């Protein structure tokens, strides 16, 4: 019904499913799928990069990204709450033999460069070998400052460190900046793009970067099990998504901001609104009862002291207004 | 438009496509996709197993299968020419920290148990820990003797070893046996099922085993990158294929044996002659040219001193007759 | 000839040397070395543990300790500045496939349990599996409060977590506590003991724990490369040191606090003041020159903005007085 | 008493222990130990290599050698019965993420190059990336043909593959060839040297090779836990061993050959004699009883259908004659 748990729940639109059914395909392992190739060349050109690769999930996109950047024994500085450190079951370490070096992100979602600098290991056999700095744009909805993005870029060049950006929700930051994707991707060596969240595809993600870089990524994609066959049927949804579902993300943002106020006037404690995300401190009491009370009207959220509500193309404001009524009535 | 490179090139049928678009989906990460669940239960019920899991590729199906069976430092005995040892870039060792103990398969495609026994490491700190015997049913078209299957199952039990079967083309074996899937699946703790080859799906594989075993498989799938969202659309295909594309596999088999005689009468040296696979001894660089001659006539093959012709539903006898005609030509 | 770089520079004493040469050996791989066995039993009996194992280094002692405790994909919480996370080139992750979850230690050198609890991963497929809490007693000279030790032990049990203590200098802590080793060892499932630092051995460390735990440690030691032969000669040293070099550690402590006052009265900015370690705030490149000034006078230190002076049995108060004299000089 | 189990049991001679007690030492981590350095420069110059490194065991020497040659995902072609594949608990794979590719050695102990060639993986994302070829000279006593050694050398250069030689018993082959060590080490990029077997040191091994190569080896030695402190006391035994215990290995060889005949005339079935090794097929009956019968007179061998007797400096011919009497009497 009304799912406010994540934007990963968005479903294929009629026009999308059709484009998926009319897509010409080929064996992607042999690199013969027209659609996959098409989706990749497009992504690479829109971002100003040389190559791109389609993957099953964003989790594999990041695992492959990390393996491509870091050899056995190297490390990547990242956030304590970042997806490719916290939410990917420790894969970079467990499977990739890469040393992780996490640090608390600043309140704004960036990684203080002064702190990043303190974590850069001296070239001594006691330490892992620092090699990469991984960011996450839209970090829990948070849009990273553009001045920071430029600064992280310069800093890594000065330290001869790669810079990767987990862009599961990069177009959300993009619509928010009001600029072209290229303007922000010029500040990284590689980044991912998820198609199965706000952009609304059934499955799919992209890793983009330098030609040689992507070349190595291919070997890892195969090893990890991401080398599909006629995956052009999926890449097709991605293309339709990047050409029709980007601008409208501003609608999710406006709704999140609308809901935030409604909830305010409803009595709910609104902690933070950012892009398609809002946070309500519901408390330990009313928490569980909240999930149950909402689940009854077919309203699905992740019960918790602090609830994270996420808006997407499959949730209108009218539906939000209704959810609001139910929240105001929960009191 | 005639592809004999592999059965992985098969494209969706009209029927399949409509079944895919007409399918209900949901976030599989939450287990909310009814189609993924139905595919998994149908597979499980069909082979007499408790549980099944959907994966992007057979490569990830095996890596996950091996990870779920072998702990860090444990070992698996497998064939020098088996897919999960030779054709998966050594993932089990590279990513999973599992020692591989490969041995040559006999001519019938099985692993001589006397050799397997000689490879079981004593419980001594010099050795890895033999944990699993992995087999591959349909091995390069070869169908393992049902007698051996039983022997291997009994052998492992007696030696407290787990048994896994890579069934990328197990249905080709089933059809060749003339029995039910469960009659052969009974001799393995876990087995894999590829839907993207002969069954004609665009993507996907299944790993089938005990409930606890499969539960571990789920964590590994996630870490490896295969935890997709709306896999329903993809699962839908697998459904249609398992109910409508198994039996016809007989047609591919007949075509392979039909073509063997065509190429024989032509002048080619047909070496082997199994299910949907055909092996011809072309000889050096009279083959790298064959790939040219055939490519020119819109006939796609995998040029090599020993060519491997693979049949499937996207190749007909009429087209096969054309290849035999074109083949005999340059001779 | 005055080394304050570390207590790892200590050289064998006359007494120690004769004990080494006068020792009976045998192939430890077969457990045939009476001296290795006696060292291992003495350590075990002394700390109230079932078993102990001899290792080449403390680095291998920890890597093995972590491997024996954590399976592939499991995780350990540790301090951002702990040896087995920061000073061992990330081995636990790189070689053992264990996810590291580091956190900043409080000023007293402990890991705030509230922070540790916040890091325990829920049993969800996105997360690694929190298995162990690793501590480091004597942390850079700091002696952890006995109260905390008990707290950590209780905390872990309640949360079903294992507890390991890196005791490279645990005897420095013991002497500082004024209690018996077993009175602090009781609050950990496993702990390590370095014999090559303050105790004055040329090489070696011990890992102490349960019999089953240590049994696993033995396989890992072998694979890691520490299964030596006639380790008896080396074990002999450890024996002598544990019975003749523990108590004197008080002398190093007094010298450190004596020197703190010497350098204070001189003009240096003594920052910290713990067991056999001393920290001075030198300031940038007025330090890279200090290393020159001192090196010139046969005084070996580890030049740095924040110098770390370490005392041991191969440095006397007389020599310390000389350094204080030479230090005040260039000021 | 009379140990014929292995040559690893040899004990330090009086002159050796003394050289160990008089050796000047330093912290090897800082690279200040005079003796270690001395032992390394000597080994490197005698073999015609640029650098050398001392390690705790030969097992770590090989693990480090493999990690230094192969990055995550690469492979090494080696023997099914080779030490760094079979007797090192699968470390190259388990800890190093290196794919192992074993093949049966020819009867003479070499690895047929024609078979090595068939195992070299094409540069395709399906395969691990072949990088190294590892040999073992003196393989179970067997001295590898010199023409073969030269051939393997050329072959690897033609295929751009590294060539490593596990020389745990290299000086045994050397004394047997009648040439200088350099003449055989010129045919490899790197090799190990064990000091704790025929050469008779308590502990110790060496990895030798190119400067850059050894440099990387150091990082791995630290990670694995082989970076010791005042290990000059051990390296000292090595030096005394390479300058006094090499020539006399011809005495072990002569004795092995003497024993082989005695046992012949005694009634024992002598299968093979090679350097300091002899093999007797004792059978499944008389096997266990043999170990017990011998263990009674203080004669230690490894009971088995086929017994491997190893001679060393701690076993005279007179002792062998006595062992022979006991074997002849066992009938
Ligand atoms: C996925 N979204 C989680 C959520 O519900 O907020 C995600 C990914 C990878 O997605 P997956 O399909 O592999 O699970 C990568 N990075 C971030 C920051 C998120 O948020
Ligand atoms: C050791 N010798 C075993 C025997 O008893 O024959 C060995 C080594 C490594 O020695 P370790 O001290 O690490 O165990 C490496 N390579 C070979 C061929 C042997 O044989
Ligand atoms: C094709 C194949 C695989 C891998 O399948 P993907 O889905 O392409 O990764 C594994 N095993 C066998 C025996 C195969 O034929
Ligand atoms: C010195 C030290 C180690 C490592 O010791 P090695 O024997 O040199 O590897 C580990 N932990 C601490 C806390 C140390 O001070
Ligand atoms: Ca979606
Ligand atoms: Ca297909
Ligand atoms: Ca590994
Ligand atoms: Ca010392
Ligand atoms: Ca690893
Ligand atoms: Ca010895």
């Amino acid at each position: 019904m009304i799912d406010l748990r994540s934007d990963t729940v968005t479903r294929p639109s009629r026009a999308m499913l059709e484009a998926m059914m009319a897509a010409p395909v080929g064996d992607d392992v042999y690199g013969d799928d027209p659609t996959v190739n098409a989706l990749q060349d497009y992504a690479a050109e829109l971002s100003g990069k040389e190559a791109a690769i389609f993957l099953p999930t964003g989790t594999q996109a990041n695992l492959v990204a990390l393996l491509s950047h870091c050899e056995r024994g190297e490390e990547y500085i990242v956030g304590q709450a970042a997806h490719n450190y916290l939410f990917e079951a420790g894969g970079a370490a467990v499977l990739g033999s890469i040393q992780p070096q996490p640090i608390d992100a600043a309140a704004d979602g960036t990684l203080p460069l002064d702190k990043v600098a303190m974590k850069i290991k001296p070239d001594d056999i006691h330490f892992a070998r620092t090699k990469l700095l991984s960011l996450e744009n839209t970090h829990n909805g948070k849009v990273l400052p553009r001045e920071y993005l430029k600064e992280a870029w310069e800093f890594t060049r000065k330290r001869n460190l790669a810079l990767h950006v987990d862009g599961a929700r990069i177009f959300n930051a993009v619509v928010a900046y009001g600029c072209e994707l290229k303007e922000i991707t010029q500040y990284c060596d590689s980044f991912t793009i998820c198609l199965s969240k706000g952009l609304g595809t059934p499955v799919g993600s992209l890793l983009v970067g330098n030609r040689d870089y992507i070349k190595r990524a291919i070997r890892w994609r195969k090893m990890t099990g991401g080398g599909m066959r006629q995956s052009g049927i999926l890449a097709a949804a991605g293309m339709y998504a990047l050409k029709n579902n980007v601008a409208r993300l501003q609608e999710d943002h406006d709704n999140t901001a609308w809901m935030a106020e409604q909830l305010r006037e409803a009595g709910a404690d609104v902690m933070r609104q950012d892009t398609n995300m809002l946070f309500v401190r519901v408390g330990e009491e009313n928490a569980a009862a909240l999930g149950e009370y909402m689940k009854a009207r077919n309203v699905l959220i992740n019960a918790s002291p602090i609830v994270r509500l996420v808006t997407h193309l499959d949730v209108s404001r009218a539906q939000l207004a209704e959810v609001a009524a139910h929240w105001r009535a929960f009191l």
